[PDB]
C-alpha cells in the first residue's frame, strides 16, 4: 500500500546519512543508479529525498550503501518534497539556477503562451538532464534541459 | 559610453507599455525580433527589462512599437536585473520553474559536481532557448534548454 | 496573436475600475457573465485579473460595464496571475480558504497518494464551483467543488 | 476533562511515528479510520495532528499501529492546528491547493458575498471530502468538496 | 446587488480623504454615528475600510463628510478586510493588543477549550467595545470587550 | 534574587511536560489555579511560559502536577515572553484574536485616541479574563475582557 | 476634537516637504523648535510623523517653514507611528541602534529585571536626549539618555 | 591566541546553562561581576553570549557558577553576536527599546547630524549602564545611558 | 546648517533622473566626478543616493548634468542610506557581492579577529576603489579594495 | 570520486566541533593552514563549511586539531555554502560587510558596467585578502581586496 511523508526532515536526515556512507564508500551516483534501470537524475533526487524508490529499486541501492531496513523502507515513501531550506538557495551552484528564473523567468512565460497558449509547462510530467558538452571556445558547457508537458488552461 | 540603471521600475514600466504597444499591433515575440540577428529569448529579455539591446536592434524593435526616444535609449541601458516582484512567482506558468528547483536543486547540485566538478553552472556565460514538439505519447511539450558554460572552484 | 501580461498591477487596477463601474450600474457577476457562454466563476477570475477573456466574452462583458477598447483588450491578455496582496490573505472570507490548507493541507496530500498515487491534483485542468445549500439544522452551507485531473509522478 | 497543546511539534513528533509504524505494517488510512464511525478525512487528519480523536477512537487506532499509552492519550488532545511548515507549502501536491488559492481567492470571496453576503464560509462547521471520478478524456479526476457553514457579518 | 472590493488600496485611500475631512469639520467619530442607529466602533470601521456601511448610514455620514457619490457608493462595497500595513503593527497603540496576543494568545487557547471545548471563539458573530474606567489609583482605564460566539468543531 | 529568562524554549518545553502531567491527572486550568489566590488566566499563562509564579504558588501547582525541583524554579523565572511560533499564528483558536486585530485595530486606535487621548492602553498594567456565558439565541459566548490602564503620550 | 491618522506615508511625505523647505531655508531643527516651548527632540519627532504638535506650535513651526494650511493641521494629528520602512533600518547611523538591542537587548532585559522587577521600562512616559561630550582621548561622543517610567508586571 | 566563534547557538546554550546554576545559587548579576574590574552590563552580556571576557574574569565567574573547563574556555571565545531570535523581539521589556527606534529613529538620525555631522555614533567604542531612580511624580524610572563615539564619514 | 533625509526614495528618485540626464549627454561616471576632487567611487554612490556632495561638488556635477536648484540642494543632504530594494540584491552584478558574503563572511569574521582583535572593521572610515587590471589568462579582472578602520571592543 | 554535500548543518556542526579543538590547542588560522600549500582565506573557509580542502590537507588540517576520519572526509565534501544563518548577518563584524554593500552595492554595480561592460564581477573566479595597514594618523586599517574575473553578458 503507498506510504506518504509529511515532515521533509525524517527523508532529508536520511540523505546526509547516505551521502556520508556514499563517501566513505567512494561511490558516484551513476554507480548507484546504475543497474537500477532507473535515471541517474531519478535515482539521485530519491536520495536526496525528492523521490520515491520502488521497492526493488531501494534493496538494490541499499544494499550498495549498507543502509538498514527502515532507511530501506523509508526510501520507498512517497515524499514531502521541497529540497531548498528557505526559499532562496544560499548554494552559488543552486543560485544560478534560481538567477535564470530572476533573469528569463517572464520570458519562460511570455514565450510559452506564444508557443503553447495559455496553461504551463509542466513540472510532474516531466524530466531534465544534464549533458556535458566541450566549449569550441574551450572549457565544458552544461546543456540542461528542462522537458515537460503543456498543461492548457481553457474557458468553462 | 555604457549606460546602466539602478531602480528595476523604470525598465518594467517601459516593459507594460512595449506590451500594450504589441497587443495593439497584434505583433508576436518572434516577428519583434525577426531582422535583429539575435535570439528570440534574447530581444524578449530586453523588451522585459532584463537585457540590453545593442543601438541597432533597438532602433528596430523602436520602429515596430512605435517608441518615443527616451523609450529606445532606455532599451539600450544595462537593466537591474529580477523580474519576480516577490522573490517567489505567484503565477503558475512562472512557479513551474520555481517548482522544478525545490524538486530538483539538490540533484542539480549533486550531478553538476559529479559531472564537472566544484564549481557552478553559468548564468551569465549562458543561452536560453524554449521548443515547442509534439510529445510522442500524445499532446505538445517544451523543450527548454539551459546552455551555461562550467566554472570551476578551485583551490588557491 | 496570443498577448500576455508581466506585472500584475496593471490587470489589478483594470479590476478596481471594472469594479465601480459594476456598483454604480448595480449588476451581478451571475449577470455579467450571462450570455458569455462561460460559467461565472471562469468570466469572474477574468475581471478580477486571473483569467483571460475570448474576444466575443471580452466585448460582451465590456459592453455591460461601458469598458473602454484598450480595456477590452486587456481582458483578452493572458495575466499575470496571483490575486493574493503579500501570501497570506488578510481577508476573513478569504483567509478561512487558507486555513482549510493549513489544517487540512497534509491530508490532502495523504489521501491523494493513497486514492490516486505519487504526483498532484492538477489546478490548470481544472473547474471550481459554488453551490449554496440549506443547512439542516438552519442557515446557509457552501459547497465548494474543486474538480482537478490526477497527473501522475512516475519514475523515469 | 479536555485537554490541549500549544506547541505543534508534539503532536507532528508523534504524526512521524505514527506514519512509520503504519508503513511497517504496511496499512492504508481506509483501513486505520475503518471502525472508528468517523470519515477518512477526520481520522486521517487527527493522526497527522490537526484534529482530537474521542477516546474511543483513539484506543481503536492505537491498537492497529502498536502506539504506547501517551500517544493514545496525545490524540485525544486539541492540537495545535497548522500543517504548513512555513506559510506556503513546498510540496508540489500541498502547493496546489495554494495557487487554487492564488488564482481564485478573490473570486471565491467575491462570489460567496453575491451568493450569500457579508461574511464568511467557515472552516470550523466543516466538511472535506477526497472523492476519485474517472475522467472520459481518460485518466482520474479528483473531486474536493468543501462544505462550509456561512457565517454572516451584520451591523451592531 | 451587493458589491464587493478586492484590493484594500482603495478602501484605504477614501479612508484617508475621510479623515481629512473630518479633522477639517472638527468632527468626533461619536458625532459621525449619531444618527445611524450604529455602534461608534461598528461606523468606525467602516470609515476606517473594514466594514460595509448600509446605504442609509453611508448617505448619512456622506453629507457630514462632504463625499462625493462614488466615495459615498464605495463605503457600502464589502471590503478586502485588513487594517495592519505588513502583518505586525508598528505603532505603539495598536502594537499593544498584537503584544496582548504574545502574552495571552496560549492562554486564551487553552481556557477557550476547558471552558466551551474544541473550536474557536468567533472573529465574525463578534462584537468589541471600549469603555473607559477611572483607576482606584488614579488615571484611568480602558477595558476592552471582546465578545465572539463559540463555535465547535465535531467530529465528522 | 529574582531570575530570568532569555531563551523562550526552556519554559516552552516545561510547558509541554506540564501540559502532558495535567493531562495523564485528568486536570483542569481552573482546578490547578485554585488555592493560589492567582486568577486562572495568570497561573495559566505562568505554565505556558509567559509569566512568573511567585514562590508559593509555584510549589502548590508542582505539586499537583508533580513537578520536580528544577521544574518549579523554572516557574520562578521571570520568562523570554512572546507564545506566538512564528509571529501570525497557524491555530484557528489563536488566529481568531489576530484577525480582530486585522479588522479592528485602526478602529481601537481611533477610539482610544478619542476617549483617552494620544498614548496607549497598556498590556502589564492590565489584566484578563475569559467569561462564558449563555448565548440568548441558543449556545454559548466568550467574554473575554481586556482591562489596561491609559499612558498618556504628553508633549515636553 | 482630537484627530488621529491610520496611514503613515501621509505624514512622512509632510516630512519630506518639511525637510526640503528646511533645507531651502537652511534652517536647523534647533531654531524651529526654539520658541515652541517643546523640546528639540518632541518638535523634530514631530515634523518627521513621530508626534503630534499643539495648534500654537504646528502655526509657529508652519510659519517658519512656509507650510499650507492642510500641512498645519495634519501636524496636529497623533500620528500612525513608526518611521522605520521595513523592520531593520538600512541607514547606518539608525542601524547602530539596532545593533545596540542586537548586541545588548538581554541584558538591558536581565538588569531591568534585577534592578526594578519584572514589567518594562516605558516607551510613552519616557524622553530621550543627545548630548555631544568631548572625548577624553580626542574626537566627540554622544551621550543617548532614554529615560523611562518602570511599570511593573504583578501577579492578579 | 584569540578564538571565535560562528554559531551564536553555542554560547546561547551556554547562556541557558550559566542561568540556571545562577538561579539554583540564587545569585545576582550585580555579585557575579562583582571582583573581575568589569562593569555589570559588560560581564552580563559576556554571560549572554554577547562580549569575550578576559581568562582572570572567565575563571573568576567560572568558579562562581561551578562551570566546567570547556564551559570557562567558551566565555572567552569571541562571540557571533545577536540576541534577538528573530528580528524584532517578542518579549515586551526587550520590545520596548525597539519601539524608541520605530518611534525617535529618525529624530536620532537628525540629531545626531545636526550636531555631530555626517556619520554614525557607533555601537563598538561604546559603553551602556542603567540606573533605577525616583520618578519626582511617584515610581521608579530607568535613565539608560548609551555613551559611544562619533566616527565622521568624510569624503575621499 | 547641514541637512538629512529620512526616507530613501527622494534621493533614489533624484537618482533615477541623474541617470537618465546622463544617458543623455553620454557621460561618464570618471567623467563626471572630474575637477570634483573626489574620488569617482565617492561621487558615483553620492549621484545614487548614498553619499552627500560638498557645495562645490554639487554645483560642478550639477552643471555637468544640467540640474535644477533644488536638485542640487538634494545632493548635499545626508542620506538616509540603503540602496539594496530589499534587503537581498536580485541582480546579478550585485548579488555577486552579497554571495561572497555568503560563502567568506564568518572567514572575514575570524581573520578580522585574529588579525586585529574584537571590533570591527569599520564601513564609515573607509574608501573603496574599482580597479580593471588583465587576467593574465585572458580576459579582465576587478580588483575592488575595501580600506576600513580597524575599531577594537574593549571591556568596560 | 568527488562527494558532495546538501544540508549546511552537516559541515557546520563539524565546524563548532573545530573551532573548540582549535582553542582548546590554542591553535592560529594562520598556523593550521601552514604546509597545506593553500592560502590561509582558502583554508579557513574550509574549516568553516565553505570551501572543499584536498585529502592531503584534509589528513593534514585533521592532525592538527585531532579530528576523527569521519570529519576528515567530510571537510573533503563539496559544502552546501551559505554561512549567513538568516539572509542578514547579526554580528557587527560580518554586519559591516553587508552594510558596504548596501551604501556600494549600485555604485559597484555602476562602474563595472561602465570599466568592464555587462556582466558580472565574479564570486567563483575570484579570490580575497585581508591585510594589516597602520593608519597613518595611528591605529590599524584592514584593507580587504576582492579580485574576480570579469564574466560578460553578450547578445546571442
Ligand atoms: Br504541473
Ligand atoms: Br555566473
Ligand atoms: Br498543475
Ligand atoms: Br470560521
Ligand atoms: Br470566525
Ligand atoms: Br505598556
Ligand atoms: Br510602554
Ligand atoms: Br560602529
Ligand atoms: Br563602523
Ligand atoms: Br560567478
Amino acid at each position: 500500500m503507498i506510504q506518504s511523508q509529511i515532515n521533509r526532515n525524517i527523508r532529508l536526515d536520511l540523505a546526509d546519512a547516505i551521502l556520508l556512507s556514499k563517501a566513505k564508500k567512494d561511490l558516484s551516483f551513476a554507480e548507484i543508479a546504475d543497474g537500477t534501470g532507473l535515471a541517474e537524475a531519478f535515482v539521485t533526487a530519491a536520495l536526496l529525498g525528492q523521490q520515491a524508490l520502488p521497492a526493488d529499486a531501494a534493496r538494490l541501492v541499499g544494499a550498495k550503501l549498507d543502509l538498514d531496513e527502515d532507511s530501506i523502507l523509508l526510501l520507498q515513501m512517497i515524499p514531502l518534497r521541497g529540497c531548498i531550506d528557505d526559499r532562496i538557495p544560499t548554494d552559488p551552484t543552486m543560485y544560478r539556477f534560481y538567477e535564470m528564473l530572476q533573469v528569463y523567468g517572464t520570458t519562460l512565460k511570455a514565450l510559452v503562451h506564444e508557443k503553447f497558449g495559455d496553461g504551463i509547462i509542466g513540472a510532474i510530467n516531466f524530466k531534465l538532464d544534464v549533458k556535458k558538452v566541450a566549449d569550441p571556445e574551450g572549457g565544458e558547457r552544461a546543456v540542461i534541459t528542462l522537458d515537460g508537458k503543456y498543461l492548457p488552461t481553457k474557458p468553462f
